[PDB]
């Protein structure tokens, strides 16, 4: 029989810059 | 043996708003 | 035999803050 299933993948990337705040 | 770790994880949230505009 | 790919990885980490918002 195949071997076990591998592990987890690495960790996803950082997700996006937040938009711009409110206006002052 | 065991398999190759799996895919990237998916990327990660979109970050917090930005600051207030500045003071004026 | 090699087992298969292991699942996903998790996902990432939240993006850093958005810009500032505009000057009133």
């Amino acid at each position: 029989p195949p071997g076990p299933p591998g592990p987890p993948g690495p960790k996803g990337e950082p997700g996006p810059p937040g938009p711009p705040g409110p206006p002052g």
